[PDB]
């Protein structure tokens, strides 16, 4: 199905790219693309954030409601191999973008000199340096889960890799 | 039924509110909110552009394919007294809060000492200063009609007015 308009609301410019609302105070993005030398992200202070960061993926907690209009909603680390995602990509001009991939192994991956812990992904029937930070979801029943963020793609854009959140596990070492 | 995202994607944060998106070279807003003392939209040189304005409307034709994503989609002059509309309001946060609003008349109207030609409407079942250029829309068969841009609400916000398109006829003068 479709990804619904609030979920594409909650797709959100966010430095050299974009980030993504999981819920009113979690926000996600790619590490590469979040802005370096600020004092705060969306008018708050950093003293007054939790943020995490595992290699490209990160996350900010905030104390605050920044989107009280939105629920929570389930992030994972990665997905099964051979899930079809949708990357919801939006572009800078406001056009959307949701690029079908199907997802490969979850590893840790060398990309440009730095080890990287993403999944990959073949793109189906691409992305751009810009959309670093869209949010890689697929719909499961009748809800939406996200599980990585947009971090690197080969020159083609044929396989992607979305950062994913720290955490071992045997489906993935 | 639901304003799908492409529709939303239309909708785009221009000056001191937002605009429109008609088709891919005609951006739609009202007059108020366009930034004062430029030289270029969206990058584009004013000399570029075809800028129409009258009263509290405002369109610009521009002469390159700025959304050649979009289709091109019916604007009209307001709708038929009773029409029911949606307001599809972005917030900067990134929220959607599409309105509901029962159309009345169109008229010339004075609003803070200036004559704004446009539609009155009530809010069903609200907006803010920020949400002006946001597009009066309405479902008609299976597509969707565009017919004004938020210009003006009464202090409690029950009614609106949509700036509309120059133009007399017989069933608004
Ligand atoms: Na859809
Ligand atoms: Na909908």
């Amino acid at each position: 199905d479709k990804a619904p308009p609030t979920l594409w609301s909650r797709v959100t410019k966010f430095g050299s790219g974009w980030g993504f609302w999981v819920s009113p105070t979690v926000f996600i993005t790619t590490t590469h693309v979040v802005p370096t030398g600020v004092k705060e992200f969306f008018g708050e202070p950093l003293s007054s954030i939790a943020i995490h960061q595992a290699g490209e993926f990160t996350q900010f907690r905030f104390s605050k409601k920044m989107r009280p209009d939105l629920t929570g909603m389930v992030l994972e680390e990665g997905c099964p191999e051979g899930t079809v995602c949708s990357v919801l990509i939006k572009r800078d001009s406001g056009e959307l973008l949701p690029l079908a991939v199907r997802m490969g192994a979850i590893a840790s991956m060398r990309i440009q000199g730095r080890l990287v812990h993403g999944q990959s992904g073949m793109l189906l029937t691409g992305t751009i340096p810009g959309d670093c930070g869209a949010p890689y979801v697929h719909k499961r029943g009748n809800d939406w889960v996200v599980c990585g963020v947009h971090a690197a793609a080969t020159k083609s854009g044929n396989t992607v890799v979305c950062a994913v959140q720290a955490g071992e596990g045997e489906t993935a070492e």
